[PDB]
C-alpha cells in the first residue's frame, strides 16, 4: 500500500535528532524534521499520518519554547506524541497542572511502572527511563489519563480518553534509557490503528443469556434443506477458542457467490433470485464489496464479527496471486454465502448474540428474526450430558473402498522427485499431497456430528452449499486480522501421531518439540509466512511472539508458531489474504517454484483441501483457518486430502505413512457408510 | 541526504525478509526490483548500494539470476550478495561453486568470524540458519573468507579491491542472530566507499626508521622566530595516542589564515606576502576550499593527516552555528596554517614520516626539502633519541563567580538548563616565550592531544586530554565527551577511592550522560540513521592533574555531508556548553559577561583526504601582548553546590598555574 508519514516539531532542543533514529529505527522511515517557528499555513499537515512534538526548554505555557506543537495537539486531528516538553503540552492545552515535581531530575534515571497500555504494550513494568524535567504533570482533568508513574511518585505518562494523544515525561530516546524503539514503534501502531478507524446497512445486535448446544442451535434453528453455515468451536480453550457462528441464505439480503479459475468468472446470487456473472479476479471482487459494504464493528460484542462473508477460499485461487492456473477443480475455486442473519455462541461467558442487518433506509424485518430467534434459542437451552472425547491412535490404509489418486508406491516415487529437487536446489521444503476419494451415502449433518466428537479443534466447520459441502476439522489457523489492522497467523508444521498410552504420548510430544527436522520444516514456514506479512505490513511491525509451540488434538499433536504483523495504510484485509494465499503451511519454499513443483507432480487439484476457510466481517476484521482434517462431500463421494513436509531429510517411507495418520479422523468418521 | 539501496529479488520467498531488516537498520527502506528487469532503463546510478537477494537454482541460470549478476560484474557499486547472491560472487570471479557436505535448509549454525566488514562489532561464534545444498570451495585470490560455519564452510566472502561481500547464511531469518548489524555494517561500508571515490596538489612522502625527541625536533628543524604548529602526544599510550606532527610557514604553498565573526571575513596570506580577504561564513569557506583542495590518502601513511589546515576553532564562531555573536574574542576566531610541509612522528614503531605538496605538473622543491628535511633528523636521533597564582587575575573572583552559579542554579529551577558549563578566564602577566613554557606544561600534563601553536597574534599551549571530533575519510565518526572531573589522590590508594567515587556518583554520571545524548544528538543530524551509538559510557581516564569521566560516541556521515559539515554541527563542543545547547549558551553569554575565545573551542587538523582530528580547548594557556590567559570551569545542574564548583574550577587550573610559576 504505503508507508506512513511522521512529523517531527524541533522545539530547538538538543535531542530531536536522537528521537528522528529512534522513528527511522522503529518505523523504517525518517521523521520529517519542522522547526516549532515553522508556518503552520504554509505547512502541509495533509501529508502526515503521525506526529510526534519534541522536548524542549522552558513551558509550553509560551509561545515560544512550544510554538507550533499547540496547533498539533488541538487543530491537527492527527495522532500526536509529546515527549516532556510536549507531555506537559497536552496536560495544560486540556487544562491540567503543569507544576514542579517533588525533585528536579536531569540525566537521571527512574523506575516506571505502568498499564501496559498503548505506548507501553510489549514494555515490562517497571523500566528504566531518563527524566529530564523540573515541571511535572499533577492533577490531571476528566479528559486525561495516566498510564505510567515514576518511583519517585510522578506522572510517566498520559493519553486522552477520547483522541488520539499520547505523552510521556521520560525520554525514549536518552541512552540511559529502555525500550524507546518500542515505544516509537507502539505509537507508530496507534496511528496506523487510528486511521484503519477511518454504511449502507443497519446493524441490530440482540444478546440472549442462555448457550444451547452448538450442535442443537444447528439442527433447531437451520434447516436441513438450504445453504448453511456452521463455524464450530467444537473445541473451547480460554485463548484458543471461545465462539461459534451460524447463519443460513433464507434472509433478505443474503447472497451466494461462487468463483472459477478456469472462466475467470464470479457467478453470485443474490436474494432476489438474480444471477450475475462477472468476469472479474476474485480477491478483487472480494475488496471492492467489502470497502463498500463496510459497518463498523458494534461495541458491546466481544468479537469483531458483525456479519459478512462466511465461506472458503480453493487452492486453485493462486492462479491469481503468485501460482499458475495449472490444473480446474471439480468444485468452486471460492465460494462464500454473504451472511445478513448470524448465531453467534459465546462458550465462555454462555450466552448468544443475534446478528441481522437491515438496509439503512428500508425495514426487512430483521429486528423481527432477532426477537424470533430468541424465543427459539431459548427453548433449546438444556443440559448438555459432559462427554469427555477419547484421543485417538495409529498402527494401515485409507478406508475400505477408498482410492487414492496416488497409490503408495505412487507417491513413494513422487516424495523421490521432491527429494531430487531440493538437492538441485529448486525448493528447501515441498508441502506435497495426496487426494483420497471414497463413497458414502451418509448426508453432510450426520457425518459432520460423528467428525466433530472424533476431533474436537478451534476451527471447524460445517458448510452445506449447493455445488458441495465441506466437513472442516481444521486446528490451524491461518490469518487473523483484527478491524485495527493487526494480523496474526500461526503456521503449523511438524505433524506427531498421539500415544497409545499417556506416557507416550508426553513422549511424542516432546519429541516433535526437540527434532531438529520438525523444527527446521517448521521454521522455513515461518520465515516464508513472514516474508508474505512483511509485503503487505509496516516496517518493524512483524515479529514472532512464539516459536515450536506443540498443541495436542484427539487426533494428533502438531507444533505450531505465531507469527504478528500491522498492516500497511491502504492495505485492504483481503488484499493481505491475496498477499498470503496460498498458506505458506500448505505449499512451501521458496512458494511460487515450489507451487510449480506441486503442479506436476500432483497432477491435479487440491479444491477446497489446502485453502482457507473462515469470514470476513463488515468491520474489515477475519478469522480464516487452512482447510486440513476436511473432508469434501459431494455427488456420493467423500473427497479429502492430506499431506507432509519434504525436506533434505525426510525418509520416503516415514513420509507416507504420516499422510496416513492424518486421514485417521476423515477415515473414522466414514466407518459405518 | 540518506542512502538509497536496491534490493533485487530472485522470486525468492524472503526478499520482504530482507527488506524489513534494511529499513529498520539504516532506516531507509530499499526499492525492490525483480531480477528480470533492463538494465538500461534501470538508472543503477541512482542507488549507493545493493542487496542480492537469496533464490533457488544457480547463479549459472539466467533463469534464477538474471540482472544480479551484471549488478556484481558492471555496476561498480558495494554488493551484498545473500545466499545465492554470495554464491554469485564466488563463481563470477572464477571460484568454484560445488556441493556442501550437508544441505542445511532452515538449520542453525555457529558462524566464527574474523569481525571484519559486514562482521564488526558481531560476537564470534554466532547463530544463523542456512538454505543451501552449494557452497563455495576454491576462493581465487581476488576473494577472501571472512566466516565459517561449525562444519567447516564458507560463510562469509569478500573481494581484495571492488566493494564486494557475500554471506552464505540468511542474517533476515528468525533463526539467525545480527541480522539487522549485519545490514548496517553493508550500509556503512557503502557509505565509506562512496567518500573514498569523492586533483591540484601532488602529495610526496618519506620514511625514515629512526625517531628523534619530538622537542628536539622542534628546536632543531623548525624556527624559534616564524610560525609553526607542533601537535604534540605528550602522552603515548597504545590505540590512544600514536603520533605528532610539526611544520612552519617555510613552504612555497603554505598559508596563514584567520577569521573574525566580527567582519565576517576570512583573511589568506601566501608565501608571496600579500593577503586575500574574502568575506564569506568560516565553515562554508573551510568546506569549499577542503572540496577543491582534495588529495586522497596515501595508503603507505598509517595516519590519514595527508597534511591540510592545522590551527584552532574559536568559541565565538558559535555565532554561525547554533549560536548568538554576544562578544567579541581579542584573538582570531579561527587560525590555521594551511600545511604543505610537514613531519610527523610515529611513536609506536619508532619512525618519522616527511609529507611534502609540489603543485600538479610544477616542482616547488618537496623532494629536495624531504631529504633536506630527512637528512637533518638522523643527525639529532644520535645526539638525542626518544589557587589561581600570584599576579593571576580572574575574569570573576570567586564572590563573583559564586553569584553566575546562583543564576545557573536558577535557570535550572526554571527548566532554561539541564545542565550549564559556566567557565572563568584568568589572565596573568609572564615573562617567559612560547617553547620554555610549553616544555614545563607538557612535562607536568603529559596528554594525547597536547599541542603549541605559535601564530602571530598569539600563541596556543594546550594539555587537553580531550577529544572533540576524530572523523575518518571513509566518514567514520567518534567524538569522546569529557565531563566529570576528580583531583588526584596524595598516593595510591586515594587515587582508587577517586576512581571509583568518579565512576559511581550518581551526580558525575549525570553531568556526563547529559552530554552523551546531547553530542549524539549532533552527530544524529549529519549522520546515517541507526550508525549514532555509544560503545563506551562514563569510563574513567587517569591524567597527571585530574580524573575523568569519559564517554565514547560514533557515527557515520550521511552522502554528501561535508567534515567541516560535521564540525559546524557539533560546534561548539556539548562537552563545555551543556543542554540544551541554543539556550544553554544564551545563558552563558549573560553570565560570563566576555569571550572566550580559544578557550572551549577545537584544536587539531583537517585532513585533504577528508579525515579530521580535534580536541577540546582546555588546559590551555594563550600568550599574547606578555600575557597569559587560560580558561576554567564545570558543569552547572540542580545538585551543584556553589563552593564545590568553584573549588573544582581551581583544581583544573593547577597544570596551567604551575608551568608559569
Ligand atoms: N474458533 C473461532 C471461531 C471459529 C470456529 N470455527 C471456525 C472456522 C473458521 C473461522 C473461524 C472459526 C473463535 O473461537 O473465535
Ligand atoms: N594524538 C594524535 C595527534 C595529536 C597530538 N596532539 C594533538 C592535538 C590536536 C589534534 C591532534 C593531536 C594522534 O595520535 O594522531
Ligand atoms: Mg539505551
Ligand atoms: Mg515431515
Amino acid at each position: 500500500g504505503r508507508h506512513m508519514r511522521t512529523l517531527l516539531i524541533d522545539n530547538y532542543d538538543s535531542f530531536t535528532h536522537n528521537l528522528f533514529q529512534y522513528i527511522g529505527e522503529a518505523t523504517g522511515q525518517p521523521p520529517v524534521v519542522v522547526p516549532n517557528d515553522a508556518d503552520w499555513s504554509r505547512l502541509p499537515v495533509e501529508d502526515f499520518d503521525a506526529i510526534v512534538v519534541s522536548p524542549g526548554p522552558g513551558s509550553p505555557d509560551r509561545e515560544r519554547d512550544f510554538g507550533i506543537s499547540r496547533r498539533a495537539i488541538t487543530d491537527s486531528g492527527l495522532p500526536v506524541l509529546g515527549v516532556c516538553l510536549g507531555h506537559q503540552g497536552i496536560a495544560q492545552l486540556f487544562g491540567g497542572t503543569v507544576g514542579l515535581a517533588p525533585e528536579p531530575m536531569h540525566g537521571r534515571v527512574s523506575e516506571v511502572r505502568h498499564t501496559g497500555e498503548d505506548v507501553f504494550r510489549g514494555l515490562p513494568s517497571p523500566f528504566t527511563a531518563v527524566r529530564y524535567h523540573s515541571l511535572a504533570a499533577t492533577d490531571l482533568p476528566d479528559e486525561l489519563e495516566p498510564l505510567a508513574w515514576s518511583d519517585d511518585g510522578v506522572v510517566m505518562g498520559l493519553r486522552h480518553r477520547e483522541k488520539p494523544l499520547w505523552g510521556v515525561q521520560f525520554h525514549p530516546e536518552s541512552i540511559g534509557s529502555d525500550f524507546g524503539r518500542e515505544i516509537m514503534a507502539n505509537f507508530r501502531d496507534l496511528a496506523l490503528a487510528h486511521h484503519r478507524a477511518r454504511s449502507p446497512y443497519e446493524l441490530h445486535v440482540r444478546r440472549v443469556d442462555v448457550l444451547p448446544d452448538a450442535e442443537e442451535v444447528r439442527r433447531g434453528c437451520l434447516p436441513g434443506e438450504g445453504t448453511t453455515f456452521w463455524l464450530d468451536s467444537s473445541s473451547v480453550l480460554e485463548g484458543a477458542s471461545r465462539f461459534s457462528f451460524l447463519g443460513d441464505d433464507r434472509g433478505p439480503l443474503a447472497e451466494y457467490l461462487t468463483y472459477r479459475v478456469a472462466d475467470g468468472v464470479v457467478s453470485v446470487r443474490g436474494s432476489d433470485g438474480t444471477t450475475t456473472r462477472t468476469r472479474r479476479p476474485f480477491f478483487n471482487y472480494l475488496e471492492e464489496q467489502l470497502e463498500r459494504r463496510r459497518v463498523p464493528v458494534a461495541p458491546e460484542l466481544p468479537f469483531e464479527f458483525n456479519l459478512g462473508y462466511v465461506g472458503y477460499l480453493g487452492y486453485e485461487l493462486k492462479a491469481e496471486t503468485t501460482g499458475d492456473p495449472a490444473h480446474r477443480s471439480p468444485h468452486p475455486d471460492a465460494a462464500f454465502l454473504f451472511a445478513d442473519r448470524a448465531i453467534a455462541l459465546d462458550h465462555q461467558e454462555g450466552c448468544c448474540y443475534l446478528l441481522a442487518l437491515d438496509r439503512r433506509g428500508h425495514d426487512d424485518g430483521a429486528r423481527a428474526w432477532l426477537r424470533e430467534t430468541a424465543e427459539t434459542l431459548t427453548g433449546l437451552a438444556v443440559r448438555a450430558p459432559a462427554e469427555p472425547t477419547p484421543a485417538m491412535v495409529f498402527g494401515a490404509g485409507f478406508g475400505p473402498l477408498a482410492r487414492a489418486r496416488h497409490d503408495k508406491d505412487a507417491y513413494l516415487k513422487r516424495i523421490d522427485e521432491c527429494l531430487k529437487e531440493i538437492r538441485n536446489g529448486e525448493s528447501y521444503e515441498i508441502c506435497l499431497t495426496n487426494m483420497v476419494t471414497a463413497p458414502t451415502e451418509a448426508t453432510a449433518l450426520p457425518l459432520y456430528s460423528a467428525l466433530r466428537a472424533i476431533s474436537p479443534v478451534p476451527y471447524g466447520a460445517l458448510l452445506e452449499f449447493p455445488e458441495l459441502s465441506v466437513l472442516s476439522a481444521s486446528p490451524e489457523r491461518f490469518l487473523t486480522i483484527g478491524a485495527d489492522g493487526g494480523v496474526e497467523s500461526k503456521p503449523i508444521k511438524g505433524t506427531r501421531p498421539r500415544g497409545g498410552t499417556a506416557e507416550e504420548d508426553e513422549r511424542l510430544r516432546a519429541d516433535l518439540a526437540g527434532r531438529e527436522k520438525d523444527r527446521a520444516e517448521n521454521l522455513m514456514i515461518v520465515d516464508l509466512v513472514r516474508n508474505d506479512l512483511n509485503s503487505v505490513c509496516a516496517i518493524g511491525s512483524v515479529h514472532v511472539p512464539r516459536l515450536f509451540e506443540v498443541e495436542t488434538y484427539a487426533p494428533v499433536h502438531q507444533l505450531v508458531s505465531t507469527i504478528r504483523g500491522r498492516l500497511r495504510p491502504g492495505t485492504s484485509t483481503a488484499a493481505c489474504v491475496r498477499a498470503a494465499f496460498p498458506g505458506g503451511s500448505m505449499t512451501g519454499a521458496p512458494k511460487k517454484r515450489t507451487m510449480e513443483i506441486i503442479d506436476r507432480l500432483e497432477e491435479g487439484p487440491r479444491g477446497v483441501y489446502s485453502g482457507a476457510l473462515g469470514w470476513f466481517a463488515l468491520s474489515g476484521a477475519a478469522d480464516l483457518s487452512i482447510v486440513i482434517r476436511t473432508i469434501v462431500l459431494a455427488d456420493g463421494q467423500a473427497e479429502f486430502g492430506v499431506g507432509g513436509a519434504i525436506v533434505s531429510l525426510s525418509d520416503q517411507e516415514e513420509e507416507f505413512t504420516e499422510t496416513v495418520v492424518k486421514a485417521r479422523a476423515m477415515v473414522t468418521a466414514l466407518d459405518g457408510s
